[PDB]
């Protein structure tokens, strides 16, 4: 399952934000690295809420998903912290934070080519999961970490990684799922048991909309019931001003799950864009 990291090797520091029923901190880990060297390693510490330890199993299965596979675009898991009755996941710390908050703060000078490079790296990660038939279940700009910024000095592209999906939507209450529209596909709003490989194709289109919207959350002005109304009326997200990917967003966000393109074809269509 997971490697056990003991209490004394970890130091909890600043709170970075929240996940679903979790608190997230920047931490420091003392470890023996390569060649027996002692390392002070920055880590991420996801602490499942004391009130929500019900979801302890789903909390660790999502991390036991990125752990049993290895890929350059997947966030590394370090293990589980042993202390009290708490549930702590120890994961790779990324300096530049979420793509969600990065697209927002850098919306002014992120051009189409920057969005395209991040879009390909995300599709490449999803293509890797599709070939392994591994359902992620929570693709969004918040679960994406920016490891390297774009270097305009040498034209070096940015680099991203995809973190774990957190507690599965097949287990979360209905108020959270309806709040996650339009990231959760319409067939999962009807029934969370429809979680499938086609779910990640829909959520990829929503993330692709976030990337072209400069941090904007789709359907922010709509509440839960008007998001449920959004799906029943079979509406689609508005075309972003940076519209060179609205056709791919709408094609991925297909109300018929069996018609959403495979991430194979998504990459071809992405690569055929100047
Ligand atoms: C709650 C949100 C925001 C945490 C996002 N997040 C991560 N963030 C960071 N670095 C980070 C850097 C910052 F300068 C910062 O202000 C910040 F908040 C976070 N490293 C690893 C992750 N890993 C693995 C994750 O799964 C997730 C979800």
């Amino acid at each position: 399952v997971f490697h056990k990291i003991r209490n004394e090797d970890l130091i909890f520091n600043e709170s970075l934000g929240q996940g679903t029923f979790t608190k997230i901190f920047k931490g420091v880990r003392r470890e023996v690295g390569d060649y027996g060297q002692l390392h002070e390693t920055e880590v991420l510490l996801k602490v499942l809420d004391k009130a929500h330890r019900n979801y302890s199993e789903s909390f660790f299965e999502a991390a036991s998903m990125m752990s049993k596979l290895s890929h350059k675009h997947l966030v590394l898991n370090y293990g589980v912290c042993v202390c009290g009755d708490e549930n702590i996941l120890v994961q790779e710390f990324v300096k530049f934070g979420s793509l969600d908050t990065y697209l927002k703060k850098n919306k002014n000078c992120i051009n189409i080519l920057w969005k395209l490079e991040v879009a390909k790296q995300l599709a490449a990660a999803m293509h890797f999961l599709e070939e392994n038939t591994l359902i992620h279940g929570n693709v969004c700009a918040k679960n994406i970490l920016l490891i390297r910024e774009e270097d305009r000095k040498t034209g070096n592209p940015p680099f991203i990684k995809l973190s774990d999906p957190g507690i599965s939507i097949t287990v979360l209450p209905k108020d959270i799922l309806q709040e996650r529209i339009p990231w959760v596909p319409p067939e999962c709003i009807e029934n969370p048991k429809n979680l499938n490989l086609a779910t990640d194709k829909w959520s990829f289109g929503t993330t692709l909309w976030e990337i072209c919207s400069g941090g904007d959350k789709p359907l922010s002005a709509l509440d839960s019931q008007r998001k449920l109304q959004f799906y029943e009326d079979r509406h689609q997200l508005p075309a972003p001003k940076a519209a060179e990917l609205a056709n791919l967003i709408n094609n991925c966000m297909d109300y018929e799950p069996d018609h959403r393109p495979s991430f194979r074809a998504i990459i071809r269509d992405l690569n055929s864009l100047f």
